[PDB]
């Protein structure tokens, strides 16, 4: 099955999901001079008030801090989208050592980790119909850098030890993911795909400019996270990242100067 190794890492990924060499793939590289401002583009208007936080899942990949999207509660608007983007799930990428982890890339640079918020546009109803349109999704993304640590981060590290291997879960409620943004929302965005199988081309991307900082000791606990289920020999994980892709037809605008 597909992961992150040399056998059946991404590199690897186009034998079962050809759109792997698609027209609309991400990550990408952000070139910051050819991004053009787009004065058109609205505010993003992030409403997580009333998040509902329920679990924590190691799946393996990654892990997922999920909601409940049975209700409008938790929703991504504005920017440059049409209409009401739920929260469903977010989750991390991140290296094995600070010098790299994002997908995204801001010309040419990797930062430790990024956090992608996943939204899926309720027009089509649920998650599962709306990954099958163009328009279905939309991902914030947010860079991680080390340095000071981040509070709002705390209760997803502190969970961690629980979830060690893949297969795990745990309670999770109440948490908030308005701790985990940046003081600003200016941001990039382009037409792009899940950064995992099944690579599908169904998401409008928002990266924010702006990175948050976490401690060394924050993604020192990702890092003790594994790939591998309990009673298995231990992975890692860690480089559980895309590579950037090529742009191919497309242009990144941006909110901001
Ligand atoms: C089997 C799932 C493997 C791990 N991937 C994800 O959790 C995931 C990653 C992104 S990303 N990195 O582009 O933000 C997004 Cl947008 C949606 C999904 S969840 C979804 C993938 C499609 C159908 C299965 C669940
Ligand atoms: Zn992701």
């Amino acid at each position: 099955h597909w992961g992150y190794g040399k056998h059946n890492g991404p590199e690897h990924w186009h034998k079962d999901f050809p759109i792997a060499k698609g027209e609309r793939q991400s990550p990408v590289d952000i070139d910051t001079h050819t991004a053009k401002y787009d004065p058109s583009l609205k505010p993003l208007s992030v409403s997580y008030d009333q998040a509902t936080s329920l679990r924590i899942l190691n799946n393996g990949h990654a892990f997922n801090v999920e909601f409940d999207d049975s209700q409008d509660k938790a929703v991504l608007k504005g920017g440059p989208l049409d209409g009401t983007y739920r929260l469903i799930q977010f989750h991390f990428h991140w290296g094995s050592l600070d010098g790299q982890g994002s997908e995204h890339t801001v010309d040419k640079k990797k930062y430790a980790a990024e956090l992608h918020l996943v939204h899926w546009n309720t027009k089509y109803g649920d998650f599962g119909k709306a990954v099958q349109q163009p328009d279905g999704l939309a991902v914030l993304g947010i860079f991680l850098k080390v340095g000071s640590a981040k509070p709002g981060l705390q209760k997803v590290v502190d969970v961690l030890d629980s979830i060690k291997t893949k297969g795990k879960s745990a309670d999770f409620t109440n948490f908030d993911p308005r701790g985990l943004l940046p003081e600003s929302l200016d941001y990039w965005t382009y037409p792009g795909s899940l950064t995992t199988p099944p690579l599908l081309e169904c998401v409008t991307w928002i990266v924010l400019k702006e990175p948050i900082s976490v401690s060394s000791e924050q993604v020192l606990k990702f890092r003790k996270l594994n790939f591998n289920g309990e009673g298995e020999p231990e992975e890692l994980m860690v480089d559980n990242w895309r590579p950037a892709q090529p742009l191919k037809n497309r242009q990144i605008k941006a909110s901001f100067k």
